[PDB]
C-alpha cells in the first residue's frame, strides 16, 4: 500500500569547505558510486547540499567522502538536519505504519511514517512521522498538541513532539572535549573496581544505594499511573457500553 | 584513534529461503554489488549469514536483496540478532568514546563504543558498548552490576544493561496486524479532531487532562531525585577535599 520514499530529508547531505571548480557534474561524479543524486545545490560560497536516494546509499557516501582531499581542500560531508520530524506517542497497538502514514498526510506530504516495534516485534506505542516540509510539520504538531486528535473509535489522543536528533553514530570524540587541568586529574586515576579499603569504595556504594532508589522510585510511579489509567480504561468502557445501548 | 572496525555483528546479515543449490559463490556473487564480504555461512537447511563490511552496506543489501524471486524462491533479508550490545548509563559528560572503547576493551574485543551526544552535540551520560563476542558482554554487564566500576577519579559508578534493539525501520506493517471483528469496529471512525456536541469529547479532554497529571508527576519526581543527587555531590565534594587536605 505506501511505497518506499525515495532522495528524503534523511537522505541529504551537506558538503563543507568544497572548492568552487567543483561543479554540479563532478560533485555528480564524486557521489555517484554510492547512488542515485537528485537534489544538487552548490553555493559557491564552500558548501553544497545533494540527496541520495536512500539513508543507507548517503551513509555509505558520508562515510566514504567525509575529510576526502579535494583539488586541494579537506572536504566535510555530513547529513544535512531534517527539521521536519515528530515523535508520536500514545499510538494504539492496532494503528500500523500505514494508518499512520494517511492520518498525517492530511496535514502534508509525508515522507516517512512507522510505528516502532520491540526486539519481539510487538508495538511501543511510540511513533515516527517525517513530512517533506517543515511548515506542514509544525501545522500537524501544533494542531495535535492544542485539540484532541483521535485515530480510532478510541477518545485516547495521540500526543506529537520535536524528534530531537540523537547522534549514536558520532558521538562525543575525545577531540570535541575541551581540555582543563580539572580533566587532566579526573584522568589520573582510570577504569577500576575500588575496593572496601579505599575511602572512594564508600562514596561509590552511596551513588549505587541512590540509582536503586530512583529506580525504585520511578517503578512506584509508573504502576501508581498505569492503575490511575486502568481506571480510567474501565470508567470509559462501562459509560460507552452504556451509552450504545440508549443510541440504538 | 580508535579505527571503524568492519565486518562487524550490526554488518551480520540473516538470508532466509534460500534454494540450496544457491552456494557459496552464488550467494557472493548476488551480495557483492552492495559491498565487501567475510563470514559467509551456507547451512544447506534453507538459510544463510553473512556479513557486509559497513552497516551502510549491509542496510543496502537488505533493502535491494529482501523479497527477490531467486530460482523459483522468494527469499528473506533481515540483520541478524547482535545480541552482545550493552546500554550505557550515568556516563560523565568528559567520558569520550575512546575512553569507553579502551576502559571495556579490558572484558574482551569491542566493536564499537559511543558516547550518544544530542543536536547541539552535548553528552547525553547515555552510550552504547558492541562486543565481537556474546560472552565477554555479558561477563562486562555482570561484572558493572554486581560491583562499583569507576571510569575517572570520580566516584559515580557506571550502569549496564541489555541494549534491547528497536524496530524504527519495519515497524508495525498492516499485514502483521491479526485481524479480528473488534480492529474493524475500532477503524469504524477514522483520524479526526472531536467536537464538544460529541460524546467522545469529553473522554478525549479526560485522556488529555491526564496526560497533564502523569507529566507532571514525573516532573516532580524528576526534581526531587535531581536536588537529592546535588546534596549528594555537595557532601563528596566537602569530605573529598577535607580528606584530601589530610592525606598531604
Amino acid at each position: 500500500e505506501v511505497p518506499k520514499k525515495k532522495f528524503t530529508g534523511r537522505c541529504r547531505l551537506f558538503v563543507g569547505n568544497l572548492p568552487n571548480e567543483v561543479k554540479e557534474t563532478e560533485l555528480k561524479e564524486l557521489f555517484s558510486p554510492h547512488g542515485d543524486i537528485a537534489e544538487c545545490y552548490l553555493s559557491g560560497k564552500g558548501f553544497a547540499f545533494l540527496r541520495l536516494d536512500t539513508r543507507a546509499h548517503a551513509e555509505s557516501a558520508k562515510e566514504a567522502i567525509d575529510g576526502r582531499i579535494i583539488h586541494g581542500r579537506q572536504v566535510r560531508v555530513r547529513f544535512a538536519v531534517h527539521g521536519a520530524a515528530i515523535r508520536v506517542k500514545e499510538l494504539s497497538p492496532t494503528v500500523s505504519n500505514e494508518m499512520l502514514y494517511h492520518a498525517f498526510s492530511h496535514f502534508g506530504d509525508v515522507e516517512r511514517a512507522v510505528h516502532i516495534v520491540d526486539e519481539k516485534g510487538r508495538p511501543t506505542g511510540e511513533g515516527i512521522v517525517e513530512f517533506e516540509r517543515k511548515p506542514n510539520c509544525n501545522e500537524a504538531m501544533a494542531a495535535i498538541r492544542d485539540k484532541v486528535f483521535l485515530l480510532t473509535a478510541s477518545p485516547k489522543p495521540l500526543i506529537c513532539e520535536v524528534l530531537e536528533p540523537r547522534d549514536e553514530d558520532d558521538g562525543l570524540a575525545e577531540r570535541m572535549i575541551p581540555r582543563t587541568p580539572g580533566l587532566s586529574k579526573e584522568r589520573e586515576l582510570g577504569p577500576r573496581f575500588p575496593t572496601p579499603n579505599s575511602f572512594e569504595y564508600v562514596y561509590g556504594m552511596k551513588w549505587k544505594e541512590l540509582y536503586v532508589v530512583e529506580q525504585k522510585r520511578r517503578a512506584q510511579l509508573d504502576e501508581e499511573l498505569r492503575e490511575s489509567r486502568r481506571r480510567l480504561e474501565s470508567d470509559m468502557e462501562l459509560a460507552y457500553q452504556d451509552y450504545q445501548a440508549q443510541m440504538l
